[PDB]
């Protein structure tokens, strides 16, 4: 495979999450309004998750599930499910993107919060409590 | 603002600059004949490498020298250099997604040592020993 250890593809997925959350976060906070909205910063954000959907579900390799992972088995059980959910992170990725071309505020919350859905939405099935 | 802690800009530039080596490495892999190439894989390489290219020059806030970092302290005191050699990453790694458009394997390699050279030029000078 293209990792040498279960803990290189563990750490890889990590990461990739953990970048996507810091940038997810930054819209969410101008959406809230504890910082100020920019677009531009905006767009950005939404470029960063977009691309970084696409890399984490190559790191869940089999045999990845013991370690220092809050992957729980069960995404292996159920591989073909876990990763349709990954891709449906990236299409609402992807679509938070393209609103993030338009200024319709009620647009662009709503199409957050269908990313936002995802995010929590795999978490409750598939990462430990 | 962005990072509550010096800590949380540390991990962040580390994970970008992980992640990218990752994929960077699968293509000079396949350039340099350890695996056979594959144009679809390089291109999603080359994909992966130009958005993870943007994202680690945000991680590098002030008073996020100290600690368990691997950044110079050089990097503050020279940032106008360190920002363009940064930004001619961005701009070779985009470069070299462009580039997997092409069937030449002869600019293909061209361009991705224009975009190794980024990283051992950088490291050379604002990464410790
Ligand atoms: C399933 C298809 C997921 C989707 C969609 C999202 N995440 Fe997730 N995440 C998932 C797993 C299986 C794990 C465990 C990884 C491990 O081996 O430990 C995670 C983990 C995270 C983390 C923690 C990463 C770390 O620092 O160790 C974060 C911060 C995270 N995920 C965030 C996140 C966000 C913001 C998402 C939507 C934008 C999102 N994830 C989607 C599974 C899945
Ligand atoms: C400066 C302008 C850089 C360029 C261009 C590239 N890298 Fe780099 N890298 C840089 C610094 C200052 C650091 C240390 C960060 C820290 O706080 O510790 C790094 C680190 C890395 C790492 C290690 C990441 C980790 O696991 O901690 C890797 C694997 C890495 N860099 C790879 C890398 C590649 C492949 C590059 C070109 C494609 C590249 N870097 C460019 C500074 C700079």
């Amino acid at each position: 495979g293209n990792f040498k250890e279960a803990d290189d593809a563990i750490h890889y997925r990590q990461s990739a999450f953990s970048l996507m959350a810091h940038n997810f976060g930054d819209m969410g906070a101008m959406l809230k309004g504890k910082k100020p909205f920019d677009s531009e910063i905006f767009t950005m954000r939404a470029e960063n998750v977009a691309a970084l959907s696409k890399l984490p579900l190559e790191g869940f390799i089999q045999g990845s599930d013991l370690g220092d992972t809050e992957a729980l088995a069960k995404i292996w059980t159920d591989k073909s499910d876990f990763d349709a959910k990954m891709v449906s992170l990236q299409d609402n990725a992807a679509a938070l993107l393209l609103a993030s071309a338009s200024d319709d505020k009620k647009l662009l919350k709503q199409s957050f919060m269908k990313v936002a859905k995802s995010c929590k939405g795999c978490h409750d099935v598939y990462k430990k409590d």
